[PDB]
């Protein structure tokens, strides 16, 4: 099977072009290009990965399948597109090459996300895109994952994967954990949604700085996700370089391989480290 690491960014910083960049992320404000990628995931023996979209414009798309032309090391891009656009469909066809595998709206951050989704528009937008065998990258918070219960039951024409297992309020485990495992279970009781293990490090206080009972938490957060969706459904991803808030690429991996080495079959860490993003993705 194919080692991915299946949830990466890439961009030439400019500080208005990334709101989400903020205060007390210097790491962040910086180019980060696959040149800067590729010896951590060769530290990992990684042979590609996913470069996931961190802003929201048709640019971000080119730029992302720009990068990821001629170089085998990205395996595939998820992109973005204004899916609620008309245009949708021949704005997709206008993409060159055959890396781009899926679409993500950065749903988090909308006013009223449940109001988001249910919209008539961006339903016909992912209906296009679950037609077309495009995945899409579910990206919320723990207290908005009741908000697309209802749309990711609508939308079973293909692959969804919940990005960073739905973030766990991880801060806040000294209920929390209750909560959002009871969202995540009704979550996986869906065949087509899948689970990405990664984006965990940055749900701990990493301002204050990570302690090994947040390593605990998040096993538990592992454990759980598991349980709800099975060794078949879980990815890893580093969330490179978002992760360098609170971690290195090697702590990153090297938590989910200590996690995996304890609690799956050598199949099921394959599994886990790339087979299960490469058939959701339509990996070659
Ligand atoms: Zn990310």
């Amino acid at each position: 099977a194919l080692r991915i690491d299946s949830h990466q960014h890439f961009w030439r910083y400019r500080a208005a072009d990334y709101p989400w960049i903020g205060a007390g992320m210097g790491v962040l404000a910086r180019d980060y290009l696959p040149d800067a990628l590729h010896p951590l995931m060769h530290a990992q023996a990684l042979g590609a990965s996913i470069a996931v979209q961190a802003r929201a414009g048709r640019d971000e798309t080119a730029f992302l399948l720009e990068l990821a032309c001629d170089e085998a090391r990205i395996a595939a891009v998820v992109g973005w597109e204004d899916l609620r656009a008309p245009q949708l469909a021949e704005r997709v066809a206008e993409w060159r090459g055959t890396k781009l595998r899926g679409f993500r709206h950065q749903l988090q951050d909308e006013a009223d996300v449940r109001a988001f989704v249910d919209d008539a528009d961006f339903a016909r937008g992912v209906a296009w895109l679950q037609a077309n065998d495009y995945v899409y990258d579910v990206l919320v918070f723990e207290r908005q994952l009741p908000d697309v219960q209802a749309f990711c039951a609508r939308h079973d024409a293909h692959w969804l994967v919940l990005d960073h297992a739905g973030k766990p309020a991880l801060a806040e485990f000294d209920t929390a954990l209750a909560r959002w495992r009871a969202a995540l279970r009704e979550l996986a009781a869906l065949p087509h949604v899948v689970c990405k293990l990664s984006g965990l490090v940055t749900e701990a206080d990493w301002r204050r700085g990570l302690r090994a009972s947040d390593l605990r938490h998040i096993e538990q957060c592992l454990d759980a996700a598991l349980d709800a969706f099975g060794p078949q459904r879980l990815m890893f991803g580093s969330d490179w370089p978002v992760c360098l808030l609170a971690a290195s690429y090697d702590e990153v991996a090297s938590l989910v391989e200590r996690w995996a080495e304890s609690r799956l079959s050598a199949a099921e860490r394959s599994a886990l480290w790339g087979g299960t993003a490469a058939r959701c993705y339509a990996l070659p």
